């Protein structure tokens, strides 16, 4: 209950899927062309059984200029531009890309994948063979659960590009209006009646970010999977609005324990769906809350779990 960074250690039994950042670190070592080929290969195979939802109209508008620029290049330049993004080179295209929210980056690559499939953007060279390190990285990806596979792909996409500056322009999709109160569903969690946890889940499912933020302490933090804590209400609300629209949280069961100084620690396990895949991918998730004596959220961590065997009382 003293520091955010120490609260990171609550429920230390929780086995997170650290194969995801492990695999991203291996991927990040590869030659840029192998990075692009590997993801092409993974994307094609995954597409046999899983369809990515179309990017939103606003997103496509925001990425349109950069996409047109690439589409106007000769093939060799197209390949160079894509390598620049993978290498995190400092170029105007790489700076534009870095200014974008994850969803806008994902929609940019969704479009390039379609154009590559159609032959209008320089494809991976015919009969391309991956490097020794890259073939093993793809094998690991293809052995993971779908929820882990899609998190590896997202993390590879978000990592590309070049950030120059701390307070650079941030471009994101418009904020959706919250769900009308009448049509809202309420979660049920075995073992857990805590109103702060239930209101957390219900407000996020409703895209009601202004209500959700009011659950947190001023200095409180949210830790997304495999990322550092996002600290304080302005940064946490920014993150909700830019990155947390249209999720479906399906918590199942939890446990409630005392912590030092009248705090309470609560662990919930269940599933989450991203709007990119709807009901076809359910990620196995734990939430770890540290609530102050008044019930506000001092810390919440969201973990991608190593296997369904990490869900409480499988
Ligand atoms: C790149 C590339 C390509 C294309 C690649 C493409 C098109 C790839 C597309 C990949 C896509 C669309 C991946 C989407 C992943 C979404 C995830 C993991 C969301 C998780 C959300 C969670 C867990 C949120 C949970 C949360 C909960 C529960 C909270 O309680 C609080 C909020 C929080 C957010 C933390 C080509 C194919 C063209 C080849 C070349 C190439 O390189
Ligand atoms: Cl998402």
């Amino acid at each position: 209950p003293f520091t955010i960074d120490s609260a990171r250690g609550i429920f230390p039994n929780t086995l997170a899927a650290d194969v995801v950042p492990a695999t991203i670190a291996r991927f990040s070592q590869l030659n840029a062309e192998d990075q692009l080929a590997l993801i092409w290969f993974a994307y094609l195979e995954m597409g046999k059984t899983l369809t990515i939802a179309a990017p939103g109209a606003a997103s496509m508008q925001l990425a349109e200029n950069a996409l047109k620029e690439i589409q106007a290049m000769g093939p060799l330049q197209q390949t160079q531009a894509m390598c620049d993004l993978a290498n995190r080179a400092d170029t105007p295209l790489c700076r534009t890309y870095a200014s974008w929210s994850p969803n806008i980056k994902l929609g940019f690559w969704y479009r390039l994948g379609e154009l590559m499939e159609q032959g209008f953007v320089a494809p991976i060279p015919a009969g391309y063979q991956l490097s020794a390190n890259a073939n093993a990285v793809l094998a690991t990806i293809q052995g993971l659960e779908s929820g882990q596979q899609i998190t590896v792909l997202r993390n590879a996409v978000v990592d590309m590009g070049f950030t120059a500056g701390k307070d650079g322009k941030r471009i994101a999709e418009p904020v959706v209006p919250p769900q009308d109160t009448a049509s809202r569903t309420k979660v049920s969690i075995e073992g857990v009646t805590n109103a702060t946890v239930l209101n957390y889940m219900d407000n996020l499912n409703a895209n009601d970010f202004d209500t959700l933020i009011e659950l947190f302490t001023s200095d409180g933090a949210l830790q997304p999977p495999f990322q550092r804590p996002i600290v304080g209400k302005e940064n946490v609300l920014r993150f909700f609005r830019e990155e947390c629209q249209n999720l479906k949280l399906i918590p199942e069961r939890g446990v409630t324990e005392p912590a030092e100084d009248g705090f309470t620690q609560i662990k919930v396990t269940g599933k989450v769906q991203t709007p990119w895949f709807g009901g076809n991918v359910g990620m196995n998730i734990a939430w770890r809350f540290l609530l102050n004596p008044e019930g506000k959220i001092f810390f919440v961590a969201i973990d991608l779990l190593a296997s369904p065997k990490e869900l409480l009382n499988f």
